[PDB]
């Protein structure tokens, strides 16, 4: 059935960010974030997030970085492999206003409009109830070939392409096959839009079944 396949990308899409964001919750916990606030030992808390990531590398974000109530205080360097400078890290920490919620973010980097969700989390100081800054974790979906692979596989469909409005922003496909993206966008082939707290987004799932 169409509806059931819509709706089986759509579960696994979700399940996706909800792994990711079950992790972001209990790692912003951890009181090695907290101790980073006052000590600012980076390596630490790099090594911290470097064993967490390897344990589950499948369920993890493209880049993370950390504020306190004036600016960017950390980030894992990931970011610039995306052409996020950081100033456009400052900015992504400013778009993203409220937390324990994905957010979806069309930004311009030095490369080109990148199409990320991105979720913050408030760390709590347990000493004063205050909080200190948050925590964020970006997923960065452009050339996203795991997450690609992910959604085809679990979906038992042949390829998928994701889009933003018309424009192919990854895909599953090997290169070998009778056809190719253009083909797909210009085979049973069905659209499903990707929605985001309730908001229809620009962004679309394409499946392919041959
Ligand atoms: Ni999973
Ligand atoms: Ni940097
Ligand atoms: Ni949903
Ligand atoms: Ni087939």
């Amino acid at each position: 059935s169409k509806q059931q396949t819509s709706a089986l990308i759509h579960n696994i899409f979700d399940s996706h960010f909800a792994a990711i964001q079950i992790h972001h919750d209990s790692n912003s916990k951890s009181e090695v974030i907290r101790d980073f606030y006052t000590d600012r030992d980076t390596d630490v808390l790099n090594f911290f997030f470097l064993s967490i990531d390897q344990s589950d590398p499948s369920h993890t974000p493209e880049f993370r970085f950390l504020t306190d109530h004036k600016g960017i205080i950390w980030d894992d360097g990931n970011a610039h492999f995306y052409g996020v400078n950081d100033l456009i890290l400052d900015s992504l920490a400013n778009r993203v206003s409220f937390s324990n919620n994905w957010y979806y973010i069309n930004v311009m980097t030095s490369i080109g409009s990148r199409h990320m969700l991105v979720r913050r989390v408030p760390i709590l100081d347990p000493s004063t109830g205050e909080v200190l800054g948050f925590s964020f974790n970006a997923v960065v979906l452009d050339n996203n070939f795991a997450l690609m692979e992910k959604l085809k596989s679990e979906s038992n469909v042949d390829n998928v392409v994701l889009v933003a409005n018309s424009v192919p922003l990854a895909n599953s496909l090997i290169g070998d096959e009778p056809y190719n993206v253009a083909d797909v966008l210009q085979l049973l082939v069905i659209e499903t839009p990707i929605v985001v707290n309730a908001v229809t987004t620009e962004l679309c799932l394409l499946t392919v079944q041959d």
